């Protein structure tokens, strides 16, 4: 009967275009390569005001060099001309009674203690310790410097997809609305713009630029290049995503110490020791292109012929049944 | 014969048992991603003795940001008050006789030569230099700062799963058999605290913390991150493991040299030259995640249908032979 | 007839011989592992002439550490003995007129601006600024240390294939023609002596050490591990490759800006401000393995299974109908 291959032929159609659309959708026929050898470049501009002192790139940019991880101080505690020696430490949980309970079994993984109870203020009895004195007082408030939130963050990124030898970078001033000088990155307005507005970063990863800079913490500009290089080089594009990373027992922000080193006329070493705490910026390159290849090509082919194969027998036998 | 298709029916029970169970050992049903994205912030504790000096985590670590790359300095070799100018180099290899074998053709590498041989001490004669003098003697023996072992590196590691778009972080204070702030890492009874001590990832790494101090050395503190994406977000867990990267005709041992610049009250310049050497840690973040999918469950069914059916026959032909 | 078999034979002999050199050519029965778990650990060699001064591995080396990216300063612009202050700055754009040009509205990135328009020299006049005064002229010319061309670059690379736990490194003493602490890599001669001459890789990139020097710029040593882990663990060998990343609006070239910070016996604050030009090296290590696996060498297998059994009819009927 003619109606037998005009249902087979039926069965045919159909179940191959399901097939045909679901694989042509997953590019089965596509290898994918996804070990983006990427290269990141930063540089920071703003000056700000901190104290009656101010702060440029060489002052609350560490390090300096521009690496795909860099922090921008906002606030820093000074405990300055400190000086190797014996003196008692501030923290209460130092506190003592006798010189009994301030031996190396008591905080093992702490400072240098003397084994001497003495006197740091006449409210507090603490442990002395040989070290740095006097010694950090990391409980009192201080300000922070506002001006970074208008501090713009220019990356310029350079990757390369090994599988397909295919390199390519994220400066495109045809893509970007404005000049390449004066472009500010927007989600919508100039997506390609690989300038961002510090305090724009800060929002697009949904913070609030006062009690970041307050408590410190860890954004990511996320750079994604998901391409296909069975089109043209004009349609590999970053697409820029932002995202806080340290979230949140364990008390957020993010700080550093380090020491500015200074010595005497006669001799004597001094340090001024800083906790900072700032934003650290960490961009992240993602991507994964993927080109039409005989291999992958063949399996999925492999793959619709036989699958369709049984499908219409079983639906024969839907039908037929019925 | 119903004989025929109970071999038949046999047949196909046991070959696509074996199928079935292979297969779904090797979740071929499932798309795998492979590019974790990772954020590593690390911190530094403890307080350690060195000569009659106590350093502290400002004055040991470096770089002091806490990136996945950093530095712990057991060992440092100092050189003082160094000075532009003229004078002998101190290794015996700048050995002259006359400054006819002093000239621009011999070591050419190396620092910058007067063309005068002169005499560094009574016992050598070298050729004279311009730069930082007096030169530096690394061929002297200090000691090391042995607190170091009882230091702490806490990681708080980030990682994001892309072609899922599923984030998590490795702090998890369920899977910690004590609190955050006190836990330690154990690969057995806390296998999820964060918190490593140093010695701890010394042995970890099969590795003594004695020579280790003294020559400097590479660890790797790796974390896994294995996940099925099929199951639940509290089975995507992180695994540390533990190994020396540099291992080992070249002298084994990690060593950098920095200065602390100084500058006098009357404008010349001078630094401390410090030789420094330590164990630097490397947080090596991998990580692989499998999901159910369409298209690999798919290109697997074919696969093992067509498998089956040709085993079959095979097996028939050699039953039946036989 | 027996010819149909002999034609059907044939069929089978070519059809198959083209499909397996075709799989057994794109490795289709192997797994592959593309996240590559690399250390990374350089130190650079040299000592070069920068006005009168002798530049060192601590002069202009940083960070010091060796991480995967390290500069190599070749210029450097010095401001010295800045103070924070009041004072004109420089820049021919922030030029005046009057002080109702010289409001928060204008030049809103940049410095701190006082309100006063005052006179920098007597052919400029600009917006007066606090902060580090003097400031910086950023527009002189000077001149580089052409010694860093023959400074050294060794790479030191620890990698681990995870999936097949698959670790090596690439100080290979039998495969380098020379010895390992005297050879230089060649791409010919000893491509796998780990030693990269500076101006070596400043060729290999296609680059001239004058320019580069001058502007400064962005290199990457690239490292390859393309293997084969059904072979010998002797196989798996790095290929190192050289390019320019920064390539190409913007002005190109590399320059970052830091600090000396010096204190005074009074203990006013004064600062070196240093713009640094140099070469930063940026150590991309890629590689990818292969591995005889069931379920690739079972899928790839179906697939020329079920290919070949279309092909042989497809051609019964170009013949017959022909
Ligand atoms: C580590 O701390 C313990 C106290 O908790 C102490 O007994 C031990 O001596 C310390 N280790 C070193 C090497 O000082
Ligand atoms: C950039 O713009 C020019 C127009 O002058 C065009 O010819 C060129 O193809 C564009 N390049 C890309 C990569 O779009
Ligand atoms: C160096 O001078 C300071 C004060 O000027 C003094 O406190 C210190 O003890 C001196 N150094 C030595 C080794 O005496
Ligand atoms: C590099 O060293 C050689 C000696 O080995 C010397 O002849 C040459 O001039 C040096 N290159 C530069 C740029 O100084
Ligand atoms: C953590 O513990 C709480 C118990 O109070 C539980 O409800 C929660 O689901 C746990 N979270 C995870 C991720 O296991
Ligand atoms: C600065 O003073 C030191 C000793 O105080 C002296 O050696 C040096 O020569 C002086 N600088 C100059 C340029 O003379
Ligand atoms: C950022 O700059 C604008 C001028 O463009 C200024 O009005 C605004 O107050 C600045 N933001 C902060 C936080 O100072
Ligand atoms: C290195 O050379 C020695 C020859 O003394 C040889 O026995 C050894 O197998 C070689 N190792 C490798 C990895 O080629
Ligand atoms: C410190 O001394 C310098 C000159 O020696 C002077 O310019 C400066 O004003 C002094 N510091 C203070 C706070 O007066
Ligand atoms: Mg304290
Ligand atoms: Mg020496
Ligand atoms: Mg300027
Ligand atoms: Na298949």
């Amino acid at each position: 009967w003619t109606i037998g291959i005009i249902n087979r032929v039926v069965q045919l159609l159909i179940i191959s275009y399901f097939v045909g659309w679901v694989f042509l959708h997953e590019k089965a026929y596509q290898v994918r390569d996804t070990a983006i050898e990427s290269s990141v470049v930063t540089k920071v501009k703003g000056s700000g005001l901190y104290a009656n002192r101010v702060m440029d790139v060489s002052d609350y940019v560490t390090p300096p060099q521009g690496t795909s991880v860099f922090v921008i101080i906002t606030k820093m505690i000074v405990t300055e001309n400190q000086m190797q020696g014996f003196c008692p430490e501030s923290e209460e949980k130092y506190r003592c009674v006798s010189d009994s309970q301030c031996g190396p079994e008591r905080l093992p993984g702490g400072g240098i203690l003397t084994g001497r109870c003495v006197n740091y203020s006449s409210v507090l009895r603490t442990c002395e310790i040989q070290g740095w004195c006097p010694t950090e007082v990391d409980t009192v408030e201080t300000p922070i410097m506002m001006e970074a939130e208008n501090f713009t963050i220019f990356i310029k990124n350079s990757i390369r997809f090994p599988l397909f030898n295919f390199e390519k970078g994220n400066l495109l001033p045809n893509l970007t609305a404005r000049d390449m000088k004066t472009c500010r990155f927007h989600p919508d307005k100039d997506p390609f713009c690989p300038i961002l507005r510090v305090g724009d970063v800060v929002k697009f990863a949904g913070q609030d630029f006062a009690k970041l800079a307050r408590t410190g913490g860890v954004l990511g500009i996320k750079i994604g290049w998901v391409c296909d290089l069975d089109k043209a080089w004009d349609q590999c594009i970053p697409k820029y995503s932002f995202t806080r990373l340290d979230s949140v027992s364990v008390s957020p922000g993010y700080n550093f110490r380090f020491a500015k080193y200074y010595k005497m006329e006669n001799g004597s070493e001094y340090r001024t020791l800083l906790k900072a705490f700032g934003i650290r910026f960490d961009v992240l390159v993602y991507g994964n292109a993927g080109k039409f290849n005989i291999i992958p090509t063949i399996i999925s082919s492999v793959a619709a012929f036989t699958s369709v194969g049984v499908g219409t027998v079983l639906c024969d036998i839907i039908l037929l049944n019925f």
